[PDB]
């Protein structure tokens, strides 16, 4: 019998937010207690600095640019979404007999009758918004308890954010100081169901939290120390309690792996509201370490040896990690990760030994920005950001533009992990060494994968808005149905 | 009986070096068990941000600008150095019937007939370069085995940096990828006798440890994956195991108290073979917090409760917090320090509501550079420095000059510890109030603090170089005694 999965998946949670990883004012003890007792991986990372992209990722298990799933992330207005075709890590697992579920935040695609919403890719349930939270105005919207507003006001002109159970609206919009519950309930009835059913069940409860506007429940505000992100993160670090609690209840402890990580790197134009990359340089939307390298979490007593391992991993490798554990067929299509598993059971060490990135607005023609081998870098193209915005480091606005590299940018992460002194700046046999591989590395990529179509490409159809009224007026703003 | 006090005090030593704080690469393995082991300031922070005077500030308890610790730090050939006058936590102990001890950087003056040395102080025994290790050419010097020679050849004209036992050199220079055998072995001669004598100890473990240049032994040589820092760092991380063994093997886990620390942030302009503050700003020689505030570690099973604390606290408040410990009287002179000891033995909160920051070389008409009380941080002067830099952030360069801000530059380090956001660029009642209170504080502190006279200005006399030889030719160049 396979082990209980539960993938948390975060929203723009940085490097150096957890309190494990660093941050002096964060509250994260749940966390923090589930990284003592388990796998703290240091050196983990992300195809693509973007939701949708990164999303897309960790669920086939494929780089974003073969799927289409480029260039940006996806609007409630959108025609494309995540081909049905591409087999993602809840199909494989339905196959083997488990009992599929998500919570919360889908953000690939919702199409003309929702073809491209969970239940159609792989899983049994679901509750939670079809994208970004931030995606629906959010003046009327209420983010903490009794009643302060969310700041920003979010997305105008769209269908407020529905909360989607399964195929249907359950509310819209729903209450935010008061979603982290439901999705905490609907996790613990799966699972429960799951043990009576003698059927191991599988949760991707991915967070809407630590992505703007912060939004909290009233055990949490002013609650931190940190201020509206660090409430918005002692939420969800309650809710991974929650969920290690309700799997204790169940004696399911030596019997469920957990994982935790984020999705992409701190979104900096939030300012005091964003996200921490900590050493690390710049955040969201951009190819460095502060946007790529995402924190994470292994924890399964009795198979995983509690300790801090430095050993290359990337999203990419959870599909077939979490197939090899479920002894899961392997599906036909050519998969950019590999089988991590013996690095969890600590029988061996990691496959990985080259990262490949590549940018939110990608292209065939400059390929792949950066490529990191063992414990070099290369920067073929640098370029800034808007979500990267207000910070210190000019490398990281949107001023800075798109520049190309040659010879590239050759980083020593080892001992320079902050990207602060390029090496071919000016040589070391080993270093010449290292620079003629991430360049071969880089050209055999390039040439061996093709980008899909684009799907964001496709185009914007309002019509294809999630309405609680259907055939209502005046549209989007008539779509309602609260709490 | 009092605690057995074992001070150690890094030299160079980032927020975000340490594993237990962050950093990806970093080996400190006996350092985080310690950590884990004992309470972990989050908030630990010195007066100024360089050697002399952070040193001064740690044995005396008082503000270096009051004992004329200033401007900048003390060479070789300096007349000046800590006055006698002036009481140290050693002295204090050494009354209470504790058998002192010191091991490493001194720093504090050597002067004449080195009436500025330890045993002058208040320490019994001695062993450790009377200042920097840096300070005397090392082109000929070898910081790693079996011959890996220093980089940069360090400060010319000068005599090598010798060893001294006390007031008498043991050897000039010392063999680098050994000295640190030596320290280890002295201290637990130190325990030892301590024990067999029924008087508890006080050893001061100044390191020179992830101070430049960057040395170690044949044991960590190439040996913690971060590189020259890196094997420097493992080493410290080792002494402090090696010290915990000894400890351990004289069963007296429970009757000695340990606290780590450094005295100043990192200096970047060394780059790889540099420290790192992590999310913090800038390093050694600013007033940003990636400067002033250092890691801690407190220490001592059956009175430490493992955790991890953010209250204020700083080394000014260690000599009142050990002599509290240790039942010895409190000295005369007025102490710019509190009595941590409740916060450390769990009955009750830290006494340190306010923080004053001067720097690196201060004047009677500016006064204090930054203040900060609670989670409010002022800049009433901004200034860069040449030990900041090659970094990315321009603010910390030697480059970005003195400048006054008026009002100063508000920072809320609760929710903004990286600096980030100044508030009062543009408010809120309670940041307006905040804002009185740091600008009142600031005048308060300015009108009562009275310089004392500048030591470092008193001269440099080369006649005052210890020499292994006296009444040598042709000096400094002849002044030899290897091991
Ligand atoms: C999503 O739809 C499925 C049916 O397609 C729901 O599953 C049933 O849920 C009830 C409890 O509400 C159970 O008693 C049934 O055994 C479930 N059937 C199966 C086949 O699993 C599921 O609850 C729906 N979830 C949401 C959030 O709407
Ligand atoms: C520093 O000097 C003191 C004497 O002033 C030395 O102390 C003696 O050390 C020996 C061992 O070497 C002991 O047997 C004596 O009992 C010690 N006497 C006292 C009064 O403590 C000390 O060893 C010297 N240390 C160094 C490093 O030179
Ligand atoms: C709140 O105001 C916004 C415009 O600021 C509008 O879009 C929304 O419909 C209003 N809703 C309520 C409940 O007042
Ligand atoms: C080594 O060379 C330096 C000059 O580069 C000189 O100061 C020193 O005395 C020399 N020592 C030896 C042992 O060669
Ligand atoms: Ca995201
Ligand atoms: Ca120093």
């Amino acid at each position: 019998r396979p082990p209980n999965i539960v993938l948390i998946f975060a929203d723009d949670l940085g490097y150096g937010d957890l309190g494990c990883y660093g941050h002096p004012s964060s509250t994260t003890p749940n966390l923090d207690q589930l990284a003592a007792g388990g796998l703290r991986f240091t050196d983990f990372y992300v195809p693509v600095s973007l939701s949708t992209p990164s999303r897309a990722a960790l669920l086939t298990g494929r780089l974003p640019v073969r799927m289409g799933m480029y260039p940006g992330v996806l609007v409630p207005s959108s025609r494309g979404g995540l081909p049905l075709e591409e087999v993602t890590v809840a199909e494989v697992l339905a196959a083997r007999g488990y009992l599929t579920g998500m919570a919360g935040k889908w953000h690939l695609g919702v199409g003309p009758e929702g073809a491209f919403l969970p239940p159609h890719q792989g899983f049994h349930r679901f509750l939670g918004i079809p994208y970004s939270h931030d995606q629906g105005p959010c003046q009327n919207l209420t983010c903490f308890p009794p009643a302060t507003p969310c700041d920003g006001g979010c997305d105008q002109g769209l269908v407020p954010i529905p909360l989607l159970a399964n195929l249907s609206v359950e509310a819209q919009p729903p209450w935010l100081p008061g979603l982290e519950a439901r999705y905490m309930a609907f996790a613990h009835d799966l699972m429960a169901d799951a043990q009576r059913q003698d059927r191991p069940f599988f949760l991707y409860y991915a967070s809407h939290h630590t992505h703007y506007p912060q939004f909290s429940g009233q055990s949490f505000a002013e609650r931190s120390g940190r201020g509206p992100f660090g409430d918005s993160l002692m939420e969800l670090d309650a809710a991974v309690g929650t969920l290690m609690t309700a799997i204790g209840d169940l004696g399911l402890l030596e019997e469920t792996l957990v994982i935790f990580t984020a999705d992409n790197g701190p979104e900096t134009m939030r300012m005091s509201r964003g996200g921490c990359s900590g050493l690390l340089r710049c955040g969201k939307g951009t190819t460095y370490e502060g946007g790529v390298r995402e924190p994470a979490l292994a924890f399964w007593p009795g198979h995983i040896a509690p300790g801090v391992t430095h050993e290359l991993a990337s999203s990419l490798d959870l599909l077939p990690t979490l197939a090899a554990l479920a002894g899961a067929p392997l599906p036909n299509v050519t998969l950019d990760g590999f089988d991590l598993s013996p690095l969890l059971l600590g029988t061996g060490k990691s496959p990985r030994q080259s990262l490949f990135f590549y940018p939110s607005y990608p292209d065939e023609v400059r390929g792949v920005f950066a490529v990191r081998t063992g414990k070099y870098k290369a920067h073929f193209f640098t370029q800034g950001s808007a979500h990267s915005d207000t910070t210190a480091d000019p490398a990281c606005h949107a001023s800075s533009s798109l520049t190309a590299h040659e010879p590239p940018l050759l980083y020593d992460l080892s001992k320079d992990p902050g990207e602060n002194y390029n090496l071919l700046g000016g040589a070391t046999p080993e270093v010449l060494q290292a620079l003629k591989q991430l360049q071969l590395l880089k050209a055999q990529l390039d040439a061996a994968v093709t980008f899909g179509p684009s799907q964001v490409a496709r185009g914007e159809d309002p019509a294809l808005q999630i309405c609680c009224h259907p055939g209502c007026t005046p549209r989007p703003a008539c779509c309602h149905c609260p709490d």
